[PDB]
């Protein structure tokens, strides 16, 4: 069980600041001591901060922690391209008597403008029903910063099962692209009205809609 | 760290690995303890707390117990998407405050190579509505994470517009790619069909869609 929420994505340009922001309760962040982990592309997570804000051995001054209440911050100033990674925010629930963690957090240095994604949605192909199955795609791309946020509605109704989405990759463009899917049975993709991808990009949220109809 | 554990444990599918930590009267041996699990480029999630109790929704393969000082978690039948770092976590009342053990990697050993599922996609009537045509080829549920993929319009190969996702890690430890080609709606409506080949492992997979009649 987590309650720590974290912002999906933050980015500055070089030689500039984010923060990312962490909000718990009581039970976590108000009363426990925050550490804070980076995942670097393809390698294992490593302590940065501890103790709420004492840096890790190797860890530039420009890194700074901090708690006002039941949220915590891990600030970076004079932001540089090895700052690229997730971060997340690790603590103690007094409640729970077990560690919660934040979601965590993609950090961009920006080099290139910021591209808002083309969401293309695709209803399962007729080849695919006449074979009693079901896919629907949700196609991301040419953006940038590289992390996407995707949430799939069945009639207002959040789905919990069969989704799957793709980390961002680098295209031919130099712009981000991901898909995001769900496997579904023909009866689950016919017994709803209608089927929504919500795809979230720096905090811009585009929704798009497709419904069970014959050529 | 507080608590120790063993770096790395490798298995066979199907095979019983274990992960045991120590700590010390203080803490594994006082406190309820948990285990917690996190999948490559993932967060960590609890999977077992009070020392044997799986939390919701986890597998019946997990299993966790304590004796004395030391707690160990074992999965039986193990399978790919088990493949992840394992921490121990416990609270010190010595020290007042929560502790970790530095974290096993869980190994999948002589994994078995998997085929890609490949589901081709032709332009819906509402992006051609928008003068738009693009054509996405799903790959997912393979094994290794590479991929070669070749796009033909009828059967002259297409060597422009092609972009393919670099393959990444599913839910299940297996990968997903896509490739997609983005067409005018008067050259998709030229030919008579668009093929993608993907090649994995040295097989190849083709699918095929054509226009239709609306």
């Amino acid at each position: 069980q987590s309650v720590l929420t974290q912002p999906p994505s933050v980015s500055a340009a070089p030689g500039q600041k984010v923060t990312i922001s962490c909000s718990g309760n009581n039970s976590n962040i108000g009363k426990n001591y925050v550490s804070w982990y980076q995942q670097l592309p393809g390698r294992t997570p490593k302590l940065i901060m501890y103790e709420n804000n004492k840096r890790s051995s190797g860890i530039p001054d420009r890194f700074s922690g901090s708690k006002s209440g039941n949220s915590a911050t891990l600030t970076i100033t004079g932001l540089q391209t090895g700052d690229e990674a997730d971060y997340y925010c690790g603590v103690w629930d007094s409640s729970l008597s077990g560690g919660v963690f934040g979601g965590g957090t993609k950090v961009t240095v920006l080099g290139q403008p910021k591209a808002a994604p083309s969401v293309t949605l695709f209803p399962p192909s007729s080849e695919e029903l006449q074979a009693n199955k079901a896919t629907l795609v949700c196609l991301i791309s040419d953006f940038y910063p590289g992390a996407v946020t995707v949430a799939w509605k069945a009639d207002s109704s959040p789905v919990k099962a069969g989704v799957e989405t793709t980390t961002p990759s680098k295209q031919s463009n130099n712009k981000y692209a991901a898909s995001s899917y769900l496997s579904l049975t023909p009866e689950q993709w016919k017994s709803h009205r209608s089927y929504s991808c919500q795809v979230t990009h720096e905090g811009s949220t585009v929704e798009k809609t497709v419904a069970p109809t014959e050529c």
